[PDB]
């Protein structure tokens, strides 16, 4: 592309400030890139932590969101996988396809644009985001607070045409995650009891993920109990509450178990609840799965016995999925009704009140708050 | 069996106090238990634990001892595997073949014996060992440094009669762990990278399970320099000190590997070294091993981070092998020359002067104090 698409955005000028919606200058595709036409895009616990400021590697100004869905605009100069009209998801973890960990079949953290993307810039070192002249920072590749944004080439997981738009976006983060982290990483085994800790999003993915892998009876656990009618609704055969016992948690899902649990998820992002649940695993053969993100500087911690009378300590990032080459599968898989997708939409809003969304997500109402742009 | 065995025995009145040459009236065997003619036993750093008063579970008066090795001197009612004659050896970890554990593939911890084991009793909770009207208290259900021991009837591993008695004990410890440590537990795969830290016994029967398994790069690391030549004797490409250097040793590693190992051992016992190896594993993929056990109340402790960028955070228990089954397989694979055993005894001593063996421990100069009985 040429022409310099002047647009709509919610520009974050300063952490702690409400995200202020802006008219900014979307430069055209330079090589290897591509500009997408957002169409939908959500809110996520990732999305907050940077604006809240806590973020210690937050720079601002940004453009945040990462939760979105699409049409191609216009590619760049050596692009071939796509083209101008195009149904596209973005994504935070590209799959260049030749690096040192796409090669590899036991992970999927693609490294070849990492410090680029990191420092909020494009894999040239500069931004397509301008704005009254300043320069607005890209966020985790994507951008997708804005009716235009560029993303690189590997980014992008061209999706089925007829998928609603305003619903697959959701497996550009939280879904996906969680499904991976119950088939992927635990890749847990038909008829095993499991556990998981935190019934947000991503916790609900995990469910969904033990379900479909054929668990045989899934334990919520929450401390608020409006999670618990949706999380059984999921496939969780019962939920209990930590804050409704005297005992720690771990010796009630033991005594629960005769045991423990076969496997056992942490989705909330604490690490007391960590520690918590990898005790909570049954000996000899326990594994517990970390897909809760935490605060910089907070360490998980356990006596060693654990891990000796046999318990695995693991954790995942987006699931475990080869971003490029599965998101566009899970749409299939959505599409031809394997896995649920809009039970995990609580909230529509409009662009004009993005900053709605954060407001119903500081209250626990929300599962994923999808924004119409 | 019905009369009264007679005999000299080590026994442990006191925690702190040097092992006592004693006469000891082992008791014939009853229901499905076995007596053994002792022939060789070593000494390891568990029994020291004990004897040294800090084990907080250490019940004495008691006969300390399990890298044993020896000939069945008779049968109790009701057991038909073994027979007055067969060549033995006793195991800690029984594989009762059909408990909850035995039958499950993913571990070899057998429960059946655990609290009557633990009381220092038999599997009727009383003992066999009577002395001076006393009752002395059984060690890990083997008791071998008594010239007579009485073992339950799923102790036992019948071995290689021609299997030099005074060698193949040793795998009743020590190497079997290591060796499993890195041939069952991290399934290591042919061509990778590996680190061991502490080249005593366990750590030696690592750097030969690696081998092996087909390594790459096996990496020797221990504070005594003294260790270094049968470490790169045994397999070990390099040895390098924490003490030689000025930066933390996983960032040692690290730089040496360019990312860091694939997989990782801890061979100590060294809660602080413990989350060093982890921490020295390649992101994506790296796995550690806690092979070591270690002291009441230590705790591990890391960033989640580390397990969330993709690193597995393992344990292990007599190597992973289902006794029973496996040890007389292991004598196989050392007679077959497949590994090495007898370059483990640094050292043979008399029964008489078995105090000595725990000398040279606590000086660094053993690997594994044999004694013939
Ligand atoms: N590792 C990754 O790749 C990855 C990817 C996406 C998201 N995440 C992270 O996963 C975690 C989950 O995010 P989310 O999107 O699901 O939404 P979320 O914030 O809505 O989920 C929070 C849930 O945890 C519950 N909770 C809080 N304290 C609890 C406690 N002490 N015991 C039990 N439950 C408790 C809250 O009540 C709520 O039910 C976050 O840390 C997010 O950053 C990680
Ligand atoms: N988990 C099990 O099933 C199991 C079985 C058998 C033994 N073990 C345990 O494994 C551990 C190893 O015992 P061992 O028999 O091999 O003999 P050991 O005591 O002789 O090995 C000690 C080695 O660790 C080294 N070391 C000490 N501090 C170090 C440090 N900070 N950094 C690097 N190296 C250091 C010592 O110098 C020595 O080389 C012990 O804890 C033992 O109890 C565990
Ligand atoms: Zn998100
Ligand atoms: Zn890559
Ligand atoms: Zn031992
Ligand atoms: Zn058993």
């Amino acid at each position: 592309a040429n022409e310099v698409i002047k647009c709509k955005a919610a520009v974050a000028w300063e952490a702690g400030k409400p995200l202020s919606i802006e008219e900014i200058e979307v430069a055209p595709p330079k090589a290897h890139e591509v500009r997408i036409k957002i169409i939908a895009t959500a809110v996520c616990h990732t999305d907050a932590y940077t604006l809240s400021g806590a973020d210690p590697e937050g720079c601002f100004p940004v453009i945040l969101g990462h939760e979105g869905a699409g049409i191609v605009e216009s590619v760049g100069e050596g692009v071939t996988k796509l083209k101008a009209g195009d149904t596209v998801i973005p994504l935070y973890i590209p799959q260049c396809g030749e690096c040192k960990f796409c090669l590899n079949p036991k992970t999927n953290l693609c490294q070849k644009i990492r410090v680029t993307q990191g420092k909020g810039l494009m894999p040239d070192g500069t931004s397509r985001f301008t704005c009254k002249g300043k320069t607005i920072l890209h966020y985790m590749g994507t951008s997708t607070f804005s009716e235009y944004t560029v993303v690189a080439d590997i980014s992008v997981a061209k999706i089925d045409p007829l998928a609603p738009l305003d619903k697959v976006c959701l497996l550009g983060c939280g879904i996906s995650t969680g499904y991976g982290a119950a088939v992927n990483t635990a890749k847990l085994e038909p008829g095993s009891v499991c556990a998981v800790f935190g019934l947000g999003g991503v916790g609900l993915a995990v469910i969904m993920g033990c379900k479909v892998a054929g668990a045989s009876r899934i334990i919520g656990v929450d401390i608020n109990k409006d999670k618990f009618a949706r999380a059984k609704e999921f496939g969780a055969t019962e939920c209990i509450n930590p804050q409704d016992f005297s005992k720690p948690i771990q010796e009630v899902l033991i005594e629960m178990t005769d045991g423990g649990v076969d496997y056992s998820f942490e989705c909330i992002g604490n690490v007391k609840v960590m520690r918590a649940a990898l005790e909570a695993c049954h000996k000899g053969w326990g594994v517990s799965v970390v897909v809760g993100v935490a605060a910089s500087g907070e360490e998980i911690a356990t006596r060693p016995f654990q891990l000796v009378t046999g318990r695995t300590w693991k954790g995942t990032a987006f699931g475990g999925w080869k971003s490029v080459e599965s998101v566009p599968k899970l749409v299939s898989e959505y599409m031809s009704k394997k896995i649920k997708v809009d039970e995990f939409v609580t909230h529509n809003l409009s662009f004009d009140e993005i900053n709605k969304a954060f407001e119903l997500m500081h209250s626990g109402k929300s599962i994923r708050t999808v924004v119409k742009i």
